[PDB]
């Protein structure tokens, strides 16, 4: 699906 | 599904 | 915090 | 927190 | 806390 | 706490 | 304390 | 405490 | 936080 | 099923 | 089924 | 059946 | 299904 | 934060 | 921040 | 699906 | 689909 | 899709 990543 | 990862 | 949203 | 929502 | 809701 | 809803 | 509901 | 609703 | 939106 | 893990 | 873990 | 554990 | 991580 | 929307 | 919008 | 990582 | 990275 | 690179 959708990808959001917050390292 | 749709994916969110906080490091 | 940080913000994912699937309509 | 963070927020993920799928609707 | 960190929230995820699934509709 | 943390926050799971699955409708 | 931490929250799951299964509808 | 903590919580788990099946419906 | 950081925001992304999929409508 | 859907996913939430709280590390 | 849905799953939640609280570490 | 849904899975909520609490470490 | 959908997936949050919070680490 | 930074912002992405897809409409 | 930063700003993506695909309309 | 769409991506937006925030390192 | 769409990309923004943050570095 | 399109494309932004923010470093």
């Amino acid at each position: 699906g959708n990808n959001q990543q917050n390292y």
